[PDB]
């Protein structure tokens, strides 16, 4: 398992517009497009991003680009993070992956408020990091695949995903 099949599982493959768990405007795997609420404005996005026009559809090929460079861009955040930074190098591999599909999902930003659940994931405390992260909107709202993630962190393994 790795970082893409992990993401691959957790929000899916479509070459057609369509809209988030949060109603918003997203394209191939989890790459959310606008926030706005016109699909022109989405429409708009994705040729500005594809570089074509689309028309709101796009190939594998061009799905996996996007995605490719979503996960690198998520990459970089996180170690360009002060917050983010730290409890990453402080990590094994696998948990490392946990972090990065945190952030690709909600941003650098979002993630960094979980200021909770990282000091614990710093200090390697697994189970109480896990009850404290699923305290949460996130939890809340994406439950199957918090609950993933989740378990990732407590456990180091890829259990969750087998
Ligand atoms: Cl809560
Ligand atoms: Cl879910």
């Amino acid at each position: 398992m790795n970082i893409f099949e992990m993401l691959r599982i957790d929000e899916g493959l479509r070459l057609k517009i369509y809209k988030d768990t949060e109603g918003y405007y997203t394209i191939g795997i989890g790459h959310l497009l606008t926030k706005s609420p016109s699909l022109n404005a989405a429409k708009s996005e994705l040729d500005k991003a594809i570089g074509r026009n689309c028309n709101g559809v796009i190939t594998k090929d061009e799905a996996e680009k996007l995605f490719n460079q979503d996960v690198d861009a998520a990459v970089r955040g996180i170690l360009r993070n002060a917050k983010l930074k730290p409890v990453y190098d402080s990590l094994d591999a696998v948990r490392r992956c946990a972090l990065i599909n945190m952030v690709f999902q909600m941003g650098e930003t979002g993630v960094a408020g979980f200021t909770n659940s990282l000091r614990m994931l710093q200090q390697k405390r697994w189970d109480e990091a896990a009850e404290n992260l699923a305290k949460s909107r996130w939890y809340n709202q994406t439950p199957n695949r918090a609950k993933r993630v989740i378990t990732t962190f407590r456990t180091g393994t890829w259990d969750a995903y087998k």
